[PDB]
DNA sequence: CGGGTTTTTGTCTGGCTTCACACTTGATTTGCATCACTGTGTAAGACAGGCCAGATC
């Protein structure tokens, strides 16, 4: 387990919440981490 | 020579499981080339005994 893994089992509801389908979805949580 | 008998070949409707990208990134091990350092089989390489012929009193 790493920083970005714990991020994203820690906001993986976000992206469910925000689009069903995880090609797009993924891609926005990498792209908000490294933002973050 | 034509017909019969297996044998294999599929059908839709509706219903189960089941492996694969898709990114996501950043460690992990995986693999081939490189590094340190000698012992040795093998081929170059002089080398002196032997065999000579040219030579002098």
């Amino acid at each position: 387990p790493s920083a970005f893994f714990l991020f994203c089992s820690e906001y993986r509801p976000k992206i469910k919440g925000e689009h069903p389908g995880i090609g797009d979805v993924a891609k926005k949580l990498g792209e908000m981490w490294n933002n973050t």
